[PDB]
């Protein structure tokens, strides 16, 4: 089992090229199940989650190839289930459900079990499907959906803002008979990306990116070529890496408009930020960051996927920073890990109260969250001495070669395989 050996402190300086969004590539890959003709998805990151998704697709009888692009041919889907072993390593597996039932009239996906960051049921996905006319049963731990003929469009109001349920419903609706309206839809840039992918295939969708999505179902979806938007979380993570190290960086292949909240908070922390059409520059001018107050919420508010990263920022900032989590109430495992490194903070309910320190100290820490745990690697970059991050497979699931990108920024980091 891999581990990172990080030697700090290091001032991060240089350039990084942002990879395609893991969170757009995922739902788009699942949506490709709908395509009758070959599809080429461009700008797909090379990460563990994509590997798992590829595996799942192949298990359905989908032909899959990859490099920068992932080539999909779902003309011969011959299997309709996502097994326990796979779903257990990737909750996003639930996304296979909707396309399968919508196109083939059947689909079975192992029901996701417990999650360390909090309660993450998929009740809304199921509800949505049912609303579309799907019959759903639970057998041997498998959620089994079925419909005789086409799904039927319906007016659905979401009890919660859900990225996942919005994708499930929107995707399945493209093949339903009639019009589907998703009210209180998630507005994430990844939702707009997936919708656009769908439309490129022949789907009829409007309102994507707003709280109200309207889908007019069609008979079949063709094929095509589609480029995945830049990864906003990867971008934010690198921006924070520079901001907490007194550094200077330029992010290439970026989409500034997906980052307003994060950029604004970085400015509050004291960063000098410039943006262009496809780039973002950040210069700390060698300054320590200033503590900020953050509240995670659905896009375009501050994203929960940047929360750990900002907690780190606050932990080495001047002042008392406060971070409140409204999406994943228990998403605080990074905190005690950071405290092992000398940080100071208290967790009261869904809020962490940070007491910024001048310097962190290297220590042994454990990764557990595919997006948040990158925080540990960042901490090692600025801590005094050696930090060893265990279980880095978690990071591998959500980031493409993060050590390589960090290394090009000046980081002293080594992938240690010897156990
Ligand atoms: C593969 C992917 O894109 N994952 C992202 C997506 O996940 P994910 O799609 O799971 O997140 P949702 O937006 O669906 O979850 C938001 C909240 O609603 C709850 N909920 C959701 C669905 C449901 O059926 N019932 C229910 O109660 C969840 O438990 C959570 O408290 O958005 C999260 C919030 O931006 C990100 O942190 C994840 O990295």
């Amino acid at each position: 089992m891999d581990k990172f050996r990080v030697q700090g402190p290091t001032r991060l300086q240089g350039e990084v090229t942002i990879s395609g969004a893991k969170n757009a590539a995922l739902p788009i890959l699942f949506a490709a199940l709908l395509a009758e003709e070959p599809v080429e998805i461009q700008n797909v990151p090379k990460l563990k989650d994509i590997d798992t998704t590829m595996k799942l697709l192949t298990q359905l009888g989908t032909k899959v190839e990859r490099x920068g692009s992932v080539w999909i041919d779902a003309s011969n889907v011959n299997n309709f289930s996502a097994p326990y072993d796979l779903v257990k390593t990737m909750r996003a597996s639930i996304w296979a459900l909707g396309p399968l039932v919508a196109r083939f009239g059947q689909g079975q996906v192992s029901l996701p079990g417990g999650c360390a960051i909090g309660a993450r049921p998929v009740d809304l996905h199921i509800f949505g499907l049912e609303k579309l006319g799907a019959e759903i049963k639970l057998e041997e731990g498998y959620v089994k959906a079925s419909v005789n003929g086409r799904l039927k469009g319906a007016h659905i109001v979401m009890d919660k803002v859900s990225v996942g349920a919005t994708v499930t419903i929107m995707s399945a609706a493209t093949l339903a008979e009639g019009t589907t309206i998703i009210e209180n839809a998630a507005r994430e840039p990844e939702i707009v990306d997936t919708a656009n992918f769908l439309v490129a295939l022949g789907a009829k969708i409007s309102g994507q990116g707003t709280d109200r999505i309207t889908i007019e179902g069609v008979e079949r979806l063709g094929g095509g070529v589609y480029r995945v938007l830049p990864d906003r979380i990867e971008t934010g993570t690198f921006l924070v890496a520079a901001a907490i190290s007194g550094g200077k960086i330029v992010c290439r292949n970026a989409q500034p408009d997906t980052l307003d909240a994060v950029l604004a908070k970085l400015r509050e922390a004291g960063a000098d930020i410039e943006t262009g059409e496809d780039w973002i520059s950040l210069d700390m001018h060698g300054k320590r960051p200033k503590a900020v107050t953050v509240r995670t919420a659905p896009h375009p508010a501050f994203p929960t996927d940047m929360q750990a990263q900002f907690t780190l920022l606050n932990l080495v900032a001047e002042g008392t920073g406060v971070i409140t989590e409204t999406i994943f109430e228990n998403r605080f495992m990074h905190v005690p890990e950071l405290i092992r490194m000398g940080a100071h903070a208290e967790i009261e309910s869904n809020t962490v109260i940070c007491h910024g320190v001048e310097k962190l100290s290297g220590a042994q820490v454990m990764a557990t969250d595919l997006r948040a745990s990158a925080s540990l690697v960042l901490a090692g970059c600025i801590a005094e001495g050696t930090t060893v991050v265990d279980r880095i497979y978690h990071i591998d699931r959500g980031y493409e070669r993060i050590e390589d990108k960090l290394r090009a920024l000046g980081a002293n980091i080594e992938r240690v395989k010897g156990e």
